[PDB]
């Protein structure tokens, strides 16, 4: 139609390949995912349109809320008796005059109440109903549902930050005139045995193509549930390297009814020289989307080696043929069995669990022979149900013994008791039995809800069983605030790489979140847009983001903006650091000002939405606080100003830097991170103010990072001003009079922080120039290389001196450090679980399981809280 023509041209724009393109797929499971996730689209379109345009309000401006409504004892302690002081703005008469109508009301009070008091003192000015919504000063963040006041994020950061909350009164009918008519429609696309099989499974390695020049060649083969081998790994003859023709079965040690349902085959082309090298990887799964086994002839297009692989193969790697066809392409064989063999339905399995469960009852009993996996009653002891809790309360990267299993599985019973055991109880499981695996699945089946920072670990890569992920995925959709799932958002897109088939829950339950919060939808188009370079995601990432687009609504428009504003800075910094790099800052500011002159470049580099922050507009470029920076990869500093009626209340203009070159990923991660410590420490009652600024990955070595107004480096408030007195003379003349004691504070509470998280996360080595101080002391860290692969904040004179050696102020920042330590220690398995989750992640300082060991020994989980205290204590006075 005519709709329907202009939507795939903007949807095609914001994925960066046409729609047409994802026609001409012959895939069955690229079209059924198409089709089938339609009903997502159709849920969320729906929520929408229920209590429209009220609920159409929260979509487009979700509340900006905490988590929980309870305040900790040191922000409720800066409420003057557990109230708040609170301005309320108007924009009055045709020449929009600002009105400020102060209150001092409870910090509990619903925004409706709120309104309510601003009329009754706009009413006494002098001496309406509630048709009227709350807005912030500066920023398109609204205050549309009935939340305690102080639980809005924006009114908890001013508690906080003993700043005065500025709020904006505007009518609900003037915002919903703003919201326009959107129809979602329905695309042109949209319109055997069981264990029946009494055979071992093998596999014909016929042959190779496109393996030619540059001493012998063989196929390395393996079956695997993650990255467990379900069997030994079986190898073809060895052959030599242009002629490359195998015609051999390869026989593995597993009945095929005994295959698990996420069984894949993993598979290498491997040199010899002593020395074998793998030349290609790829991996399939046995069953299909359709739980039908795969069978016949089959071509395998190869990937190549990723960069700092540990064996001969790739098991933790993607599924399926590599799009480009001018690689490696190795043919197999399938046993063709009797017709199309389906692996069982759940019912078919329930009945043999109930068998299964009945002949291990009648098994020993009966025996004679020995069995440590055998169930037994009445025959659990307290000291070892005493064991069984030990082993719940270890990290997830603690080695858990054959023994340990055996104990574990007979137990498998009572485990049902201890909940947040389960992960450990899912490994113990002889995954390659489907006696076990059929038993496991109705233990799932009614097992009892675990919290989401438990059920996210059970979504790495170590659990691909679907019942396993689909429990997951069900205690996420039940106990998973919105605050939350956008605080692990990137390691559930993540995560979605360890996912065998385009349709899961996890994927449906990501995408109806994304579609009924705008603000989910943003950064869940972004982390997927981020990846589209990448052609290990870029199909199932590229149908994930057209189901998006297709149903997100108007904000499509704000996404498309944006991707243009992107590309233009792309294609500017290209000929810059290109052509024109050891040219003048004069004559590549010159260039930039002649660029601005052209009308694609001045509308696309202006007014759209901030990608850090889609609640910041960015209106006119002023072109005259910019800057091409210093550093190698010429980034820019750009300002534009902040278009918002009340933009003076919030930040008159907008300051981003566009760097082109480097990974930023690595420091998406660490400030996540930073925010976690933080909101740790926070809720646990010990203020560490941290400073986790916006960094965003927009593609490949492409980003954006938001800048700290009033910040200056270490070297800056030294050089300005060797040098070892200056920093405290500098803060004392930036905090004059009782505002200095504040401020020390802020510095001492900010340098603890980072000492800590810096320590934990072995972040990279920290300078004068990596730290940065505002003009209130808040100390904070700035491009965090690499971490992992010591103390890397190292507290010299110049911070000591602040801080007040042998000082009472220097035995309250020590008692700062420890209390935060033990804050971390006590959540470790949350930042192992966050780590595990990125391995998928193409990133080179997180490729193995050994490299997130080093938050093991920094944060001493096998010694006690006595001995890590110990640990921390002397690792501090090594300076
Ligand atoms: C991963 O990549 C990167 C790249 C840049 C930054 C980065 C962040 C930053 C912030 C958040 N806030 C403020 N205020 N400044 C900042 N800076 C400035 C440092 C001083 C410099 O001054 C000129 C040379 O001395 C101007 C730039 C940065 O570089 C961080 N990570």
């Amino acid at each position: 139609n005519r709709e329907e023509k202009i939507l795939n041209r903007e949807i095609g724009f914001a994925i960066g390949m046409p729609v047409c393109e994802f026609d001409m797929v012959k895939d069955p499971e690229v079209q059924d995912f198409r089709r089938n996730i339609l009903n997502v689209c159709k849920e969320a379109v729906d929520l929408r349109d229920l209590n429209s345009p009220h609920s159409r309000a929260m979509y487009v401006y979700p509340p900006n809320v905490e988590s929980s409504p309870e305040l900790p004892k040191h922000i409720y302690n800066k409420l003057d008796k557990g109230q708040i002081i609170v301005v309320i703005w108007v924009i009055v008469s045709p020449n929009n005059d600002k009105q400020k109508y102060t209150l001092k009301i409870n910090h509990d009070c619903v925004p409706e109440q709120v309104i309510a008091e601003a009329i009754r003192k706009k009413t006494r000015s002098m001496l309406y109903q509630g048709k009227y919504i709350l807005k912030v000063c500066g920023c398109d963040e609204y205050f549309l549902e009935k939340y305690p006041l102080s639980q809005y994020k924006y009114i908890r950061s001013c508690i906080m930050l003993g700043r005065m909350p500025n709020l904006m009164l505007m009518a609900k009918e003037s915002l919903y005139s703003q919201l326009p008519m959107d129809c979602f429609t329905m695309p042109s696309y949209s319109r055997k045995s069981l264990w029946v099989i009494n055979s071992a499974l093998r596999i014909k390695i016929l042959c190779a193509t496109y393996v030619n020049v540059n001493d012998k060649i063989y196929v390395r083969t393996g079956i695997y549930h993650g990255g467990e081998p379900l069997c030994d790994n079986v190898n073809t003859q060895r052959v030599p390297c242009s002629n490359p023709r195998w015609n051999e079965w390869l026989n593995y040690d597993i009945y095929i009814p005994d295959l698990p349902r996420a069984a894949r085959l993993c598979l290498s082309i491997c040199s010899v020289k002593e020395e074998h090298c793998p030349l290609a990887w790829g991996n399939i799964n046995l069953f299909d989307y359709t739980d039908t086994l795969v069978s016949g002839k089959m071509a395998l297009n190869l990937w190549p080696v990723p960069h700092g692989l540990e064996d001969l193969l790739n098991p933790i790697g993607v599924t399926g043929s590599n799009p480009n066809k001018e690689t490696p392409c190795l043919e197999l064989e399938f046993d063709w069995f009797s017709s199309v063999v389906k692996f069982p339905d759940m019912s078919v399995i329930e009945e043999h669990a109930n068998w299964s469960v009945s002949r291990e009852a009648g098994f020993s009993y009966s025996h004679a022979g020995l069995s440590n996996r055998l169930a037994r009653d009445n025959e659990l002891r307290e000291n070892d149900k005493e064991q069984l809790k030990a082993i719940s309360t270890r990290d997830p990267l603690s080695e858990i013994t054959e023994q340990e299993k055996d104990f574990l599985w007979s137990h498998r019973h009572y485990c049902v008791t201890i909940p947040e055991i389960l992960p450990k109880l899912l490994l113990s499981v002889k995954w390659n039995s489907r006696d076990e695996v059929a038993q496991m699945y109705c233990l799932v089946k009614d097992w009892p809800p675990i919290k989401p920072e438990q059920a996210m670990e059970l979504l790495d890569c170590n659990y691909p069983d679907p019942m396993v992920r689909g429990f997951a995925v069900r205690c996420l959709e039940k106990y998973l605030t919105d605050d939350k799932l956008s605080q692990y958002l990137i390691q559930l897109v993540q995560v979605l790489k360890y996912e065998q088939y385009l349709d899961n829950l996890l994927v449906r339950f990501l995408l109806k979140k994304a579609l009924t919060n705008q603000r989910i939808g943003h950064f869940f188009f972004w982390h997927l847009k981020s990846e589209m370079h990448n052609k290990t995601v870029s199909q199932r990432f590229g149908l994930l983001l057209e189901s998006y687009c297709r149903a997100c609504g108007m904000y499509l428009k704000h996404l498309n903006r944006q991707v243009e504003a992107m590309e233009k800075l792309i294609n500017l910094t290209d000929i810059l650091k290109q052509e024109k790099k050891d040219e003048t800052q004069k004559v590549q500011m010159k260039f930039l000002v002649e660029q601005m002159r052209r009308p694609d470049f001045m509308d696309a580099l202006q007014g759209f939405l901030s990608p850090l922050n889609p609640a910041h507009q960015l209106g006119n470029l002023r072109l005259e606080e910019c800057r091409i920076m210093s550093s190698a990869k010429r980034p820019l500093w750009l300002n534009w100003e902040n278009p918002d009626i009340m933009s003076e209340l919030l930040f008159q203009n907008n300051e981003i830097i566009f760097k082109n070159g480097d990974d930023l990923r690595q420091d998406m991660l660490t400030l996540q991170i930073i925010r976690i410590m933080e909101n740790i420490w926070q809720n646990q009652g010990l203020d560490l103010r941290m400073l986790p600024y916006g960094c965003l990955s927009i593609g490949d070595c492409v980003g954006l990072i938001e800048v700290v107004r009033n910040s200056h480096t270490i070297m800056q408030i030294q050089c300005k001003g060797f040098n070892s007195h200056t920093l405290h003379q500098w803060l004392k003349d930036k905090n004059k009079g009782e505002i200095y004691d504040a401020a020390i504070d802020l510095f001492t509470r900010s340098c603890a922080g980072y000492c800590v998280a810096t320590f934990i996360l072995g972040i990279g080595d920290r300078h004068n120039s990596n730290i940065m101080v505002k003009d209130d002391g808040q100390l904070f860290h700035i491009d965090f290389g690499h971490f992992l692969d010591r103390v890397p904040f190292v507290l010299t004179q110049d911070f000591l001196i602040v801080i007040s050696t042998k000082t009472r102020e220097f035995e309250r920042f020590q008692e700062m450090c420890y209390k935060a330590y033990l804050a971390i220690r006590q959540h470790a398995n949350l930042f192992i679980n966050l780590f595990s989750m990125m391995l998928g992640s193409g990133m080179p300082e997180l490729q193995s399981f050994d490299d997130i060991a080093y938050i093991r020994k920094t944060l001493a989980l096998d010694k006690t809280e006595q001995e890590a205290l110990e640990y921390f204590m002397k690792q501090m006075n090594d300076a």
